[PDB]
RNA sequence: GAACUCGCUGUGAAGAUGCAGUGUACCCGCGGCAAGACGGAAAGACCCCGUGAACCUUUACUAUAGCUUGACACUGAACAU
């Protein structure tokens, strides 16, 4: 879904990216091991301000 | 069911101890033979009926477990076409 980047992503990625990704790659992968988190519209200001 | 519980011919729900005709027979036990009724091995075998029941078979009908097919979900990314 909308989940936005946070690493030396490849070619995706620029630090932070609202993207159009699909559930399986989403977790597992992108959720929780890093590297991203879901945009609910909370997270958007939460993470961009770190 | 009750009996004071004879044999013939004939009649009769059509094979009569009981009806009609006729014949015979003192009253009552006992031991036997099984011909009739009455039971038994019960014909719990033969047949029909019920818009009865039960199992069983199948290319009866209608379903279903199982097996099997595809879609979607669990389920992703890099390339190439």
């Amino acid at each position: 879904m909308q989940v936005i980047l946070l690493d030396k992503v490849a070619n995706l990625g620029s630090l932070g990216d609202q993207v159009n990704v699909k559930a399986g790659y989403a977790r597992n992968f992108l959720v929780p091991q890093g590297k991203a988190v879901p945009a609910t519209k909370k997270n958007i200001e939460f993470f961009e301000a770190r």
